[PDB]
């Protein structure tokens, strides 16, 4: 396995030093390549348990069994005095930008993935391209470097979050001592909108100064894939030529899809123009029920609006049932309306959105409920948050052999590899993997380190944490009640649950029993936790420290020793007895 | 050891049932009991592994080897057919109330520890009192049950702290889009009070119902050990009687020191006073470096209110050094001002509180640098943290035999038991345990249930996790960098470090590199993490999962390859990599 792994780790690193902490000579090896700005991975043999094993292998390349060695794109390149020699020669630098491809890594896409995985392989010497185009919304909307969460997800739609739960914090002031009066107070959208998107703006420009800094090569111009080195580019003038890369990554993500129905595309907008919206959409109608439409209809009815939501069968198909029907129940209980067992079967246009006075049109929406009666009503703004989607037949061509699913994304193997062996693919449009800004980062990072540095670890997949940041946020952390039980069955599960009420909560006079907490453990295997579900504030706080526990293999035993920090709303988690079975209530 | 164990709980258990699940005799004795209204604990013996040695211990005490078996304080009183004679011939009350004394658990102090331990005991059936007294301050205020941290300590502290915070979400509201301007809005301290006193007033009724509800004596009178099973009372009247119990737990907290200065107890007050105040502080001195000084002092300068910290040393003596001082800087760059190095001398009273305007005075404080330099400053208001301490001289005669250490709190074994067999101290008062009320509630729990319904399980104080209040939160859990580096050298210490910026202050331009966390860990112990501290907002949410998973062994590497949640404060603990040791900087 040793030899295995140092002929996979020789052939793509870009350039590579093995080395011993203790050797004068790598060290001054080491100085001669940082003094001539040559950037590259090294591995200290002296540091792993394996390195006598390693430098005898290395002969296998070199002849040699010393160090330091010197790897430049699989071929050895020498020892302390070939390399000095070809510094003092001025040779040292063509032979280091020797290469049969233009790049040893391009990356199509330039999101939370592509960024990633670009900027931490240039950083062990490997010559990188980052591609990044963004495809205009039907109204014409486009955006900056970063990809979905920068521009038009996590970012925006966390800080209109942050707008509107600042409204009960007016509302709760009073009750602390402070003069203000909620009631005589409005809220400004295109000011919200402005202070949004300048931060966006600079995040754009500090991603292309980080890829500027590294010596990553940043191409605004929209990649095809047509063999498996080869990329054809498109840029801004519809000029198109082809490049060249030793490895693929493929990091496109995924766009909004829209309803096939008439009127949509044409009069309706999607989360895509909701960040940038240069009006606020007033009345309102959300049509779907993930997590993006709860959020947005979430945080427009805090800001004043008139918001409708309307459900084709259940909320956040795939989360806790149980769960999702709180977080619903909450909002509905603070102003967002639901029309449950609902469909649109048209939007009709009755005004033309008015540019020059900043103002929204006005729409008719027509549907029906699964029972057959009729649905009709008028709204401003109609957003759909139906689902999202990747187009690779844009971004590959089929003669390259890279097997899609029956969905459209990449089937790859556990270490992100396609059915192409020097092409890989992360992020959303990887199949099966959870769709998540955190999950795109460690997979792109991780990836640049086993091509470039030689390492071996791979992306944990499993038990990933989410929360949902609705007017009530939600935490969670491996599997659904239900799916425990359909799993283990009823007998063999247990689930402790409580009602909380945070202490903040109490001068300002909110609800007694609508936050909530449980934990779905199974018996038969000493108890262990393995799911973690929680409904208040700051849910996202709350739930990521004991994510690190249950990767750890938590039990209800490690839970309840472990000692609470007061007050808190975390510290629940501490002290839960009440079981489901037992029937007694879980009220405060 | 079985034997040693069933002996321990027979001798001690005021009701206890060996039963099985299975057994319907055992389910007829059940009814009967609870048709009775009598409370036991009970023993499954189906249910543990030891079960059948347990099952051959009894007739050790019964004769009999045979389930169900009932005993009352130590005696066997009979299997089925017996016990349904005891009931049909109206025997079996006065046989489950007999007792050598009064009570089978005494409980002096009606806090945190001591309210938790005397709910839990008669849940298994032990006649409980709880004795609850609370000397007023030097100024006269008092306050009802619940203990320190209920009435003058984290509930009221967090509630004000909130208050505090309120300040800020009001100026950040306007980035946000929202109409209000902060420069026009004032805070009203009368009105704040009362909505805190109201919440504490809930509180204190919320526990006589509860002690009530479960059949425990609540005695608001004065208790004194005088001899191992009897308690001198003195009730409101001075009326003086005594009680006899077979088991006593101490529980009585401490309270707020003064120097012995002139002037101190006079004309200064303390967070027992704070609290509850009929008028706000005005210009404030606090003296005192403590948690309590830097709350209370954070507070009231977010409150709008001119505040000074006097600082004998240090900040935070027996915390991380490092995050003490980014804990003060934050507080002085936001209003508090520090006269470091320097004690008080005297304080000289110039004006008397004004009650009827509902006014502070006004005096005069004379201190020293620790150079000699001379401090003369007046204020409207000096409050004193510098420390607390038991009074026990006052709760246990020596001739008891209860063995104090030199700072006057109770020496006890590791089951809360003190050098007297069946007397037992938790809480504050407990030798070298942590101050918080988790532990206290923890402690008493568990003793109860070993005490009366045959449990094993001890309370552990290792790793406990705290929380500070500041302006800016500090979360803390295991060892400070300094002690790490005390314990186990410099050079077997490694220190992962980051600052960060919350999303929620980009828009609000707050600041960039104020925030901080750092992960310390132990290079030759596969990279444990010793100690980890968080300075930001929400910091007890964020540290509070964290806890279960060091109690668990966590290392760096089971942080890397756990996920982060996205956008969260907590989350950057999932990606730290940059070293102390690197001399990289920590910046964003
Ligand atoms: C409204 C919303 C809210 C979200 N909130 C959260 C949240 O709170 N937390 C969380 O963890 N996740 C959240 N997500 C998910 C998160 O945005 C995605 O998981 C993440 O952005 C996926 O990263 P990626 O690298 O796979 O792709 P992306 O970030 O989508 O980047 C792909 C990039 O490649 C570009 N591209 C496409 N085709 C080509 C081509 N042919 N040539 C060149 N460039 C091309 C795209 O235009 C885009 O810029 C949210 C998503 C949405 C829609
Ligand atoms: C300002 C402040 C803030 C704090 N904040 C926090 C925080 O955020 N988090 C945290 O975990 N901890 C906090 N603490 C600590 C917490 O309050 C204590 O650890 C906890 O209250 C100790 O509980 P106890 O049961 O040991 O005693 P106590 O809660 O002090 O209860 C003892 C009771 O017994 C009574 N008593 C005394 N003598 C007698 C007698 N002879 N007869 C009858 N009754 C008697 C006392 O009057 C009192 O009512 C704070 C403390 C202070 C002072
Ligand atoms: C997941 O949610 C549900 O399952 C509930 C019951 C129903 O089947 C679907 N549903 C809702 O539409 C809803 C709206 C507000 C609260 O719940
Ligand atoms: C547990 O975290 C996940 O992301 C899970 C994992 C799994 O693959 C299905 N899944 C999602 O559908 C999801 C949640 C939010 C966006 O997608
Ligand atoms: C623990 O704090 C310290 O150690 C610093 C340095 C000094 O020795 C003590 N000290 C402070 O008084 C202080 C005030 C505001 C920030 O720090
Ligand atoms: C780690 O949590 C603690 O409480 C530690 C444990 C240790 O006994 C010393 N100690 C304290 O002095 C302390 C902090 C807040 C109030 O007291």
């Amino acid at each position: 396995g040793t030899s295995q792994w140092l002929r996979k780790t020789v052939d793509s690193a870009a350039v590579i030093l093995f080395s011993k902490t203790t050797c004068p000579y790598c060290k001054k090896v080491k100085d001669v390549l940082a003094e001539a700005k040559i950037k590259h991975a090294t591995i200290e043999l002296d540091q792993l348990s394996n390195g006598s094993a390693i430098q005898k292998c290395l002969a296998s390349f070199s002849k040699i069994e010393t160090v330091p060695q010197m790897f430049v794109r699989g071929k050895f390149i020498g020892d302390s005095q070939t390399v000095l020699k070809y510094y003092s020669n001025d040779e040292l630098a063509g032979i280091v930008n020797e290469s049969k491809y233009d790049y040893d890594l391009i990356v199509i896409g330039g999101g939370s993935g592509g960024l990633a995985a670009g900027k931490e392989a240039a950083k062990y010497g490997a010559k990188t391209a980052v591609l990044d185009y963004v495809e205009p919304t039907p109204i014409g909307t486009t955006w900056g470097l970063g990809g979905t969460c920068v521009n038009v997800g996590c970012i925006p739609k966390k800080l209109m979050h942050q707008a509107g739960l600042l409204s009960h914090a007016l509302e709760d002031a009073e009750h602390f001592g402070w003069s203000l009066d909620r009631s005589k107070i409005s809220h400004n959208w295109s000011t919200m909108v402005e202070g949004v998107q300048s931060h966006i703006g600079s995040l754009n420009w500090g991603y292309k100064v980080a890829l500027r800094d590294n010596q990553v090569t940043y191409l605004n111009a929209k990649g095809r894939l047509i063999s498996p080195h080869e990329v054809q580019i498109t840029d801004k003038n519809q000029k198109v030529s082809t490049i060249t890369g030793n490895k693929i990554i493929l990091a496109t993500g995924e766009r909004p899809k829209y309803p096939e129905i008439p009127g949509a595309v044409e009069y309706g907008i999607t989360s895509d123009d909701l960040f940038s919206l240069p009006y606020f959409p007033g009345k309102t109608l959300v049509i779907g029920a993930s997590y993006v439409a709860l959020e947005c209809a979430g945080f427009l009815a805090s800001l004043g609006g008139d918001v409708t939501v309307m459900v084709r069968s259940i909320l956040l198909r795939g989360f806790d049932q149980q769960m999702a029907e709180k977080v619903g129940d909450y909002m509905e209980n603070h102003g967002v309306k639901f029309a449950k067992l609902c469909v649109p079967d048209e939007i009709k246009q009755l005004k033309v959105v008015d540019t020059e006075n900043n103002k929204p049109g006005l729409l008719l929406v027509k549907g029906h409920y699964t029972d057959g009666k009729k649905f009709e009503e008028e709204f401003e703004t109609v957003i759909f948050a139906v689902g999202r989607e990747p187009q690779l037949s844009k971004v590959l061509c089929e003669t390259v052999g890279v097997k899609l699913d029956k969905n459209g994304r990449v089937v790859c193997t556990d270490d992100e590899q396609t059915t192409v062996s020097n092409v890989y693919a992360i992020g959303d449009i990887n199949a099966g993997k959870p769709q998540l800004t955190p999950v795109a980062i460690q997979a792109g990072r991780y990836l640049a380190r086993r091509l470039f540095a030689g390492a071996t670890e791979l992306t944990d997949y499993s038990n990933v944490a989410t929360t949902v940041f609705t007017p009530l946020e939600y935490g969670a952390c491996g599997l659904s009640e239900e799916d425990a039980i359909e799993k283990y069955g009823d007998k063999d599960i247990e689930v402790y649950h409580s009602n909380f009420k945070p202490l903040e909560w109490t001068v300002a006079h909110r609800e007694d029993n609508v936050c909530y907490m449980k934990l779905v453990c199974r018996k038969s295997d000493n108890m262990r936790v393995l799911g973690l579900h929680v409904l208040g504030p700051n849910a996202g706080e709350i739930t990521q420290g004991y994510a690190v526990a249950i990767k750890m293999g938590a039990t209800k035993a490690d839970f309840d020793r472990t000692i609470g920090i007061h007050p808190t709303c975390s510290e629940t988690f501490t002290t839960l007895h009440v079981t489901k079975k037992s029937g007694v209530s879980p009220i405060v």
